[PDB]
């Protein structure tokens, strides 16, 4: 059975998966994605290192491949990460001038979003902008542009493609008692009150064993920021316990603004702790069956 079809029948938009050309050309990834997932996200092909490895010299081959594959197979598409401190070319981090970096960041956002205009359901505009204590991570963007880099990124993205849902995403938003979760909520509330177009908070849900339970409280907390949408993304779970996976699914089911869930790959050997839903033989694991059973009605 298809977790995407079943979650849609529960009123959600999609059950998605991260992938890219190297997965879709090998093994059973394409067949599993065709059958079981309604949205694809690029594991790497839309990050800054892949798409703009030297300034103004864009490489769209991998991103084009994924977008084309998705359209041919009837899948929704997400993109990202537009602004991130990891996988960032040295030519970017070497910039110390505010105007220069602002213009570079805007051009990077606008170029990618314009190329795929109208084809992308949601973009991860800014990723991993928070320290664990809830302060803002001191990246080149923060240090050179200042705190306005987040407003600027979102305003630029909205102008480039107003069809897309614009997300901020972060990890360790899995417990309501951890400072980072309330901190991003507070800053997103404030940004939106200032007119910044943040449509979504995406929770990069990389769990250890037993951490699914806390998501039942953390995801409603994220939704209290008042964004149009929240989502689970890059989901994986060390040990792949059905209990942890079912808890995350139920958290999304319980939150009206949660639009869907994306799992961080297909088969365990291709994971970034056997933490995915398909084994090395590309067979569904107990956690996959448990999600199916939970979503059936
Ligand atoms: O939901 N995802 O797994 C996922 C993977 C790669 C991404 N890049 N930007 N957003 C992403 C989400």
């Amino acid at each position: 059975q298809s977790v995407d079809q079943l979650i849609k029948a529960r009123g959600k938009v999609y059950f998605g998966v991260a992938t890219d050309q190297n997965r879709l050309t090998t093994g059973k990834n394409a067949a599993i994605i065709q059958a079981d997932f309604g949205m694809v996200w690029p594991e790497n092909s839309m990050k800054w290192d892949a798409t703009e490895p030297s300034q103004g010299n864009f490489n769209f081959a991998g991103a084009d491949y994924l977008v084309n594959w998705a359209q041919q197979n009837g899948k929704l598409i997400g993109g990202g990460m537009l602004v991130w401190h990891s996988q960032l070319p040295s030519w970017v981090s070497s910039i110390t001038d505010k105007n220069t970096l602002t213009n570079v960041m805007k051009n990077h956002i606008t170029t990618l979003m314009t190329r795929y205009k109208g084809k992308i359901r949601a973009w991860d505009v800014v990723g991993e902008a928070f320290n664990e204590d809830g302060s803002l991570r001191q990246t080149v963007f923060l240090n050179v542009i200042g705190e306005d880099y987040i407003p600027i990124a979102f305003q630029t993205a909205r102008a480039a493609d107003p069809n897309a849902k614009l997300y901020i995403m972060d990890y360790n938003l899995d417990s309501a008692s951890y400072p980072k979760t309330q901190a991003i909520v507070n800053r997103v509330k404030q940004w939106r009150a200032a007119g910044v177009p943040i449509d979504g908070i995406g929770s990069q849900t990389h769990l250890s064993a037993g951490q699914g339970a806390g998501v039942l409280q953390a995801l409603p907390l994220l939704a209290s920021a008042g964004t149009p949408e929240v989502s689970i993304l890059m989901l994986d779970v060390a040990g792949a316990s059905p209990t942890d996976y079912v808890n995350v699914v139920n958290a999304c089911l319980n939150v009206q603004s949660c639009v869907g869930i994306t799992v961080f790959g297909v088969a365990d050997p291709d994971s970034w702790t056997t933490p995915l839903l398909f084994d090395g033989n590309f067979n569904p694991k107990p956690a996959y069956n448990a999600i199916v059973q939970d979503l059936q009605q």
